[PDB]
């Protein structure tokens, strides 16, 4: 069993320094798929460490050790939404933690919630998005297309299991109403991924930064938690061109992929998810400018510290436009061959 040796390392080696991963490990400039995947259960651990959530909520390692293998290996290896994906969003969400000031927002509990729900979020993804669920006929859509957000109702059942798993319930011991408020919190966090949960709720984000977020409002609570989930999942926009560049290339993989399955089955994919149509420059600028740009404007708004995140997203919508005319054939192809016609 490799992930019982992996087990036993996890638990009885200790918790590596969270400054002993990288020295930038807490940087906004830091790109967390830099670490090599064999590391990154331990990055967690120390993640998990360094928010003193481990001695707050008392968590048991054996348990914890157990769980955060378990929710590593409950993701498949589509070109994006695998392991390192779900990785890379709970670290931007500890970036926010130890850049931004949550407790001045949000209860400990609600940021605790947070992150785990951010290891958790795209659970045993299968490289194709909700409408397909649906298209497909699949189990899921089976099981939950009559309340939508089909991937994400299954990612929370998934995170869900993970916890009923007997030695992986990190929060059993927690108080009934403790460990009811976690699982609503989770709930609600993993549900908000949805980008159409997102833009449905876009306008009371707006609101909430015009008049000023209010600590004693509980739904600015659950409107901020939304939020910071969604500036978590599309967080490889705020890291340098090169990893929005190889981002690209995998969602695009990941998409067409999906496109060449749904014209298998007789159906007209998105012209986003169409090879034959999809044109990356455009698509990814209009990516940026109508949806990652605004819940970027959105954090700068309600908290200032967070503008380079903004900038940065900014530039790298700015570097599209600058690389798109590299999308027309100039010349002939490099093999001097003009067969492709
Ligand atoms: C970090 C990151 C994450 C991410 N998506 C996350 C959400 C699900 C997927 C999705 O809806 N893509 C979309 C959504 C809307 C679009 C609108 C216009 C043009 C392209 C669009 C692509 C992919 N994309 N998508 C592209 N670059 C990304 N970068
Ligand atoms: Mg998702
Ligand atoms: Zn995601």
């Amino acid at each position: 069993s490799a992930m019982d040796d992996e087990y036993t390392k996890l638990l009885h080696d200790g918790i590596q320094p969270v400054a002993a991963i990288d020295s930038n490990f807490a940087s906004f400039t830091y790109t967390p798929r830099s670490l090599p995947e064999d590391d990154t259960s331990m990055a967690i651990l120390s993640m998990l460490q360094d928010m003193n959530f481990i001695n707050n909520y008392k968590i048991d390692c054996p348990t914890l050790a157990r769980f955060c293998l378990m929710v590593k290996k409950g993701y498949r290896d589509p070109p994006y939404h695998n392991w390192m994906h779900a990785f890379s969003v709970s670290h931007f969400c500890y970036l926010l933690y130890k850049n931004l000031e949550l407790t001045n927002y949000l209860e400990d509990i609600e940021i605790f919630a947070l992150f785990i729900s951010c290891m958790c979020h795209d659970l045993d993804h299968r490289g194709t998005n909700n409408s397909f669920q649906v298209a497909s006929k699949s189990v899921l859509a089976a099981l939950y297309s009559s309340e939508g957000s089909v991937m994400e109702r299954h990612h929370f059942a998934q995170a869900i299991a993970i916890l009923n798993t007997h030695g992986c319930n990190i929060f059993d011991h927690f108080s009934r109403k403790d460990y009811q408020r976690m699982l609503d919190l989770m709930r609600d966090i993993i549900l908000a991924t949805d980008l159409a949960h997102h833009l449905r709720i876009f306008k009371d984000l707006q609101k909430m930064a015009e008049v000023g977020y209010d600590r004693n409002n509980k739904q600015h609570h659950r409107l901020l938690l939304c939020l910071l989930m969604t500036s978590c999942d599309l967080s490889d926009q705020t890291k340098g061109w090169k990893t929005t560049r190889k981002i690209a290339e995998l969602i695009y993989k990941e998409f067409f992929s999906q496109g060449d399955l749904e014209k298998a089955m007789g159906n007209r994919p998105m012209e986003m998810m169409d090879r034959e149509k999809a044109y990356i420059p455009e698509l990814q600028i209009s990516f940026m400018e109508h949806i990652a740009m605004p819940i970027y404007k959105l954090l700068q708004d309600l908290f200032p510290k967070a503008a380079e995140l903004y900038e940065r997203v900014a530039s790298n919508r700015e570097h599209w436009t600058k690389v798109s005319h590299k999308f027309t054939i100039r010349g002939l192809p490099s093999n001097n061959s003009l067969d492709f016609l």
